[PDB]
């Protein structure tokens, strides 16, 4: 529904659960991850997860909560790698580089530690309108 997130570090998909959660997963779960780039025209998208209707939205720990308000840390800036992924900027800390990035255990691990070069942070868009 909508859109799919995978990261190519290793071969996983982002994973957002109904409790506020984003998390990241090693199977194609899109039983949960649904979701909506909602641009606020310069890049910076309010990811709707519409599975939930939640919008992806990152603290200042950079972990990704299911916010019921698009805000200032929703905007995920569509900063594509140079290279075919695409990668989300939370706008608020844009000059920190605080970027969306998977921990290896199925994990949402993001803070200041979110940055290019990483496979952490390789993400590709495989979105699915059937809407």
């Amino acid at each position: 529904a909508a859109a799919l997130l995978y990261c190519s570090n290793g071969g996983h998909f982002l994973r957002i659960l109904p409790d506020g959660t984003v998390d990241g997963t090693r199977d194609r779960s899109d039983q949960h991850i649904q979701l909506q780039l909602s641009a606020e025209s310069v890049g910076e998208v309010y990811i709707k997860s519409t599975e939930t209707g939640q919008y992806l939205a990152m603290d200042t720990d950079g972990l990704l909560y299911g916010s019921q308000t698009p805000n200032e840390e929703c905007l995920f800036l569509e900063r594509l790698e140079e290279n075919h992924y695409n990668t989300y900027i939370s706008k608020k800390h844009a000059e920190k580089n605080w970027f969306v990035g998977l921990k290896k255990n199925g994990s949402c691990k993001r803070g200041p530690r979110t940055h290019y070069g990483q496979k952490a942070i390789l993400f590709l868009p495989l979105p699915v309108s059937s809407d």
